[PDB]
């Protein structure tokens, strides 16, 4: 498989900058999703997902598709919950329709955590959709009851390295785990829609104690009221995912820096672009805009 990114024709950066502008002006109005989290942390996890599907041996899955669209992928087990943030960028794509799926749905990642004080993240558009039968079979993407090695290995299939797959876990600050969605429950820290480097801080502070929760499954409970994934867990488990946590925690704009590069290569994996191609594009906030 090669999937070249072709432009949407005509298209230039002051289009996409209104699609950006559209989710955020949402994201802004839609704020009381989710006990008022708002819909920033379940969109950074529809962009992960779409993305997460990648497989580097065959060049399969990936964001270039935009097969979330179809049945097979939609209703796959380990995509419960995301039919929200689909829903809420679902009147976005009726305003903009020449926009591709998988450039809105990874656009959409972009935005969400620009507008929750995230770093800037580089973004390419050219993602083409592809027919149903392209669609990858549900079961790749990752388990959450499992060690470090596990994750480490997972990560290779999307080649990521140690920094980037910890850069990445960051994300888990953000939002929480629902009991019907995932068998997890509760949050990962406090401030679970501002982005900030507090998933490391947690994992190095509190008293984590080891529980079963409410549907058989076990998790990681502190007396503050948060909770940490096993595979979460694991990067304090392993010597070398435990020095780049510490890094993390005592420097955020590290962290702001790395997660940046790995999130648009994550986005970007099984994607050739031609160097004809535009530049990526730096998307203004609405702040930045004084919308
Ligand atoms: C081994 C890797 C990973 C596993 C096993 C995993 C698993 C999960 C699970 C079980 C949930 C809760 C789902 C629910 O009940 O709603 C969750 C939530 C979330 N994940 Fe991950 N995750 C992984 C990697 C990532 C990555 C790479 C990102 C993003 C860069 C990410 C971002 C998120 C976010 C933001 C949420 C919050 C969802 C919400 O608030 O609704 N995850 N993850």
């Amino acid at each position: 498989l090669v999937h070249v990114a072709s432009v949407e024709k005509g298209r230039s950066y002051e289009d996409f900058q209104k699609v950006y502008n559209a989710i955020a002006l949402k994201l802004r109005e839609d704020d009381e999703y989710d006990n008022y989290i708002g819909y920033g942390p379940v969109l950074v996890r529809l962009a992960w997902h779409i993305s997460g599907t990648w497989d580097k041996h065959d060049n399969t899955g990936g964001s270039y598709g935009g097969t979330y669209r179809f049945k097979k992928e939609f209703n796959d087990p380990s995509n419960a919950g995301l039919q929200n943030g689909f829903k809420f960028l679902e009147p976005i794509h009726k305003e903009f329709p020449w926009i591709s799926s998988g450039d809105l749905f990874s656009l959409g990642g972009v935005t969400a955590v620009q507008e929750m004080q995230g770093p800037k993240i580089p973004w390419r558009c050219g993602r083409v959709d592809t027919p149903e039968d392209t669609t990858p079979d549900n079961g790749r993407l990752p388990d959450a009851d499992k060690d470090a090695g596990y994750v480490r290995t997972f990560f290779q299939r999307l080649n990521m390295n140690d920094r980037e797959v910890v850069a990445l876990m960051g994300a888990h600050a953000l939002g929480k785990t629902h009991l019907k969605n995932s068998g997890y429950e509760g949050p990962g820290g406090a401030a679970n829609n501002v982005f900030t480097n507090e998933f490391y801080l947690n994992l190095l502070n509190e008293d984590w104690k080891l529980e079963k929760n409410d549907a058989n499954n076990e998790q990681w409970d502190s007396k503050s009221g948060y909770m940490m994934l096993p595979t979460n867990y694991s990067l304090i488990q392993d010597p070398k995912y435990l020095s780049i946590v510490k890094e993390y925690a005592n420097d955020q704009d590290k962290f702001f820096k790395d997660f940046s590069k790995a999130f648009e290569k994550l986005l970007e994996n099984g994607i050739t672009f031609p160097k004809d191609a535009p530049s990526p594009f730096i998307f203004k906030t609405l702040e930045e805009q004084g919308l």
